[PDB]
């Protein structure tokens, strides 16, 4: 099908900027906005829904919601501390909410009064974060919500002549903010779009293709996520020729691809994001309301992503005062101790092409290292490895100690790899040397 | 498709005899015959192939092979010590080679001279084992090879009038031995046929249906394996309508059914068999030539079978002297030590209807117990349980202790059934209380 506004990449991008986005592998997400103030409570009622949607849950008028700017004073905010927290965690990039659905900008936009500038704190939070993260060697990605609850020219659908004209004004406004972010903060490496699912955006595929090109023209090598993009026909993420639009698929949140049934995902770049609670992105005061993931449950999902050729981003919702809740400091600390030991099987790794086994995941390094990441320790003391046609295992090594690991052939294309003599007592890595028959 | 010699069961038999066959779940195989004497070596060459096929590997003439009878003298043999070893192991049934391809009979058959009777030992080994196993409360099943290298009336195909005349004589001989086993040893619970794959048997489907019928008449509630059976069109195991013949499917000697892709096996009774080495059933003197399974690799396979509504039989190949090699005594000892702790999860258990998880297998007790048989201990300290649509986990208990196990709900239809407060330190069992509505 001829499309003017469909996909622009033939397979994965291999330019250095995309290779860096991919090699980074582990990200953090920051959700910070006016929603951190009520933290899921409005007018004495606590709402179970995602805190950053509280304006919706509590049916708050825009005027009353955005009045929260008068209370915005994150006195314990310290962009250097935040960047050290991310660096200690082992995050290679941070994705920041520049503007959520609420419409409150974390940078002093000249296109709205609903920004950091018009609060008691006054400071350009986005700018302080970009510089602090960048000083730590950490890449910065901008989340941006097209849907904007603060602009009455937004429309969910086009059902009239006045909807058409208002939505045209809305797209001009959106272009102004996007160009302003690209120009103010040229170290930006990615635009992660949200609030682009409505019938209104679907009917403006041309506009989604325009925003992608506009930002690519302003920011050499910038990445753009698939959630932005609709084609000529208003088909999202993948065009009507089934090709991926944008630079990477960003449709995975809180259910990762099946390691046996979804090997299709290894054909394109992709990024999963995840919450620590079941479904809280912004600060919610009461994490007793849903299940809260442990560090290992989070590390399992990071390795799972990389094992299938994808990035993983772990969300944080900072407190209204500018500090991180205890649960989130414990998470970043725990992930960071594990990444310092075992990160060689995450950073710059990818799909290995081996059949999934029960003990954990395989990942593949740039020089054909095959890492076994063991999450489930067999009582048998043998890790089953089934090799693809023509692949043999020549050696196994415990990554953290360098100790040689016994490898025994059990049948054609199957080995037992021995567990370490001493139980590592957490998820661990055995590095395989393998050979391809010519 | 209209069939006279297709399936005789509609779904699973549920008479007490089949319920016993199924509840037993854990079997032992015994491969014992003349092949135990050479143990895979013939004229100074050790053959790497299955030792019970040595006659075929070394191309031994029947006359020369069957002369091994002259050396058959297992003076270390004691059926009571065999029946005790099987009892310690937690085996509920024993499948015994009455006659393997070589055609040497472990019972004094009237229809051939190639029997224990015509050896120095003289004694009815089969009858001795039947009594010893039965007195320890162990069911006894008869392996029987229709293909018989001792009888020149055997044919692989029927391509001449002489082929027809000879094979007809061979089927008469086969019926005689089958009738003789069923009458001499009426405690027999099952006949597990082998040597039935040749065009000669496939083209005589009527006969396979006759041997099943004849044995079911002589032995009330006897089981008959799928391997015997060919229908009217020569379709084996499953008839041309896709319906299982005999009382259970006998396969998965190479690989067990896949826990995700082959849930279809839960629809019929089935039994897997396995070797401890990669492919040795009869005694082979050199177990260094292939990989030898550890006890936990064997218990993994047993639990896998029951988790998919199947039986598992672990093979033993006794030495020519009538004793068992050190590796087989260690295996039997270890399987029993584990089965005494955790056997509630195996005996009289079946498919649980739960989505397979990485840490191990579900089995279902007769009263809706759900056992998590944990082989792969998560560092997370959380065992993921996705329940089917309309099931909840009310509690969890370390089977060996009484100790209660924290269940946490995580999403709709998912839990972190906690691991036991203390790590059972081997494949272990946590028991779940479920509830539907
Ligand atoms: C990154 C997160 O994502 C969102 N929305 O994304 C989706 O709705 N994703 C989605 C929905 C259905 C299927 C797949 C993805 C936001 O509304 C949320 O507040 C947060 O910023
Ligand atoms: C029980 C064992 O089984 C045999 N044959 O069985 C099979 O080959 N079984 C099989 C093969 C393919 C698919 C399913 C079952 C015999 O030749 C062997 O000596 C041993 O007695």
């Amino acid at each position: 099908i001829p499309l003017k506004y469909g996909a622009t990449n033939e397979g994965k991008r291999q330019d250095p900027a995309m290779q860096k986005f991919r090699d980074n592998r582990l990200g953090a997400f920051i959700h910070w906005g006016l929603y951190a103030i009520p933290g899921g409570e409005w007018n004495g009622k606590v709402y179970g829904g995602a805190a950053e949607w509280l304006k919706s849950w509590a049916k708050v008028p825009a005027d009353e919601w955005l009045k929260l700017m008068d209370q915005w004073n994150p006195t314990k905010f310290d962009a250097k501390k935040w960047a050290k927290m991310a660096k200690e965690m082992g995050t290679k990039y941070v994705k920041i909410t520049t503007k959520h659905h609420e419409g409150f900008c974390l940078w002093p936009s000249k296109y709205t009064k609903y920004t950091v500038a018009n609060t008691p704190y006054k400071r350009d939070i986005l700018g302080e974060l970009v510089k602090a993260y960048n000083d730590e060697g950490i890449d910065v990605h901008f989340y941006f919500s097209v849907m904007d609850w603060s602009n009455p020219d937004y429309r969910y659908d086009i059902k009239s002549k006045e909807d058409s004209i208002a939505f045209s004004r809305f797209l001009e406004f959106t272009d102004n903010q996007l160009k302003e972010l690209a120009t103010r903060y040229p170290t930006v490496k990615d635009f992660w779009f949200d609030g682009t699912w409505d019938a209104s955006v679907k009917k403006n595929g041309w506009w989604t293709a325009h925003a992608e090109q506009m930002l690519k023209e302003l920011v050499p090598g910038v990445a753009i996520n698939s959630r932005l993009r609709a084609d000529d026909k208003g088909k999202r993420h993948f065009d009507s020729n089934g090709r991926l639009m944008g630079d990477y698929e960003s449709g995975y949140e809180r259910r990762l691809p099946d390691p046996v049934k979804d090997l299709k995902v290894t054909q394109w770049d992709w990024e999963a994001c995840m919450t620590i609670p079941e479904n809280q992105w912004g600060y919610h005061k009461d994490w007793s309301l849903s299940y809260v993931k442990t560090p290992i449950e989070v590390i399992d999902r990071i390795v799972h992503a990389v094992s299938m050729g994808g990035n993983m981003v772990v969300n944080f919702g900072p407190q209204a005062d500018g500090d991180f809740r205890p649960e989130e400091k414990a998470m970043a600390t725990a992930i960071g101790k594990w990444m310092n030991r075992y990160g060689k099987a995450v950073y710059a790794c990818d799909y290995a092409g081996f059949e999934k086994q029960d003990w954990g995941y395989y990942t593949r390094g740039k020089n054909d290292e095959v890492y076994m990441v063991v999450f489930n320790q067999p009582y048998s003391e043998r890790l089953i490895v089934k090799t693809p046609k023509g692949i043999t295992v020549e050696k196994a090594t415990l990554l953290t100690t360098g100790e040689d690991i016994t490898v025994v052939e059990t049948t054609r294309n199957e080995y037992n790899v021995s567990v370490p003599k001493k139980n590592p007592g957490e998820p661990y890595v055995i590095q395989l040397k393998v050979r391809a028959a010519k």
